[PDB]
């Protein structure tokens, strides 16, 4: 599924990602472009042999099972292919653990170097929601 960008954002609010760990919605959906150009397919190799999967990007190494990943933890319980589905909610439950576990939205590197500190309301701009 690629996403319309007011529609993500809709959909990211209904699951409760707006303030969640007190990132605001423009924070997500800034997110989101930058790792996936807001198409839940994608799918990217990491150098660790790791792979980066869905609308936000979500790591095979700690967070969902790919089985080809050496190290792998599978903290969000999920297979990663459950991360590429057009329902968002298997990315946002593993994005909520993502978020908790300590260091912030920094994990998302497109985030880290293309959101934090901009002007991230602008995502948001002209949607109804």
């Amino acid at each position: 599924k690629v996403f319309g960008r007011c529609e993500l954002a809709a959909a990211m609010k209904r699951h409760g990602l707006d303030n969640y760990r007190g990132y605001s919605l423009g924070n997500w959906v800034c997110a989101a472009k930058f790792e996936s150009n807001f198409n839940t397919q994608a799918t990217n190799r990491n150098t660790d042999g790791s792979t980066d999967y869905g609308i936000l990007q979500i790591n095979s190494r700690w967070w969902c099972n790919d089985g080809r990943t050496p190290g792998s933890r599978n903290l969000c319980n999920i297979p990663c292919s459950a991360l590429l589905s057009s329902d968002i909610t298997a990315s946002v439950n593993c994005a909520k653990k993502i978020v908790s576990d300590g260091n912030g939205m920094n994990a998302w590197v497109a985030w880290r170097n293309r959101c934090k500190g901009t002007d991230v309301q602008a995502w948001i701009r002209g949607c109804r929601l």
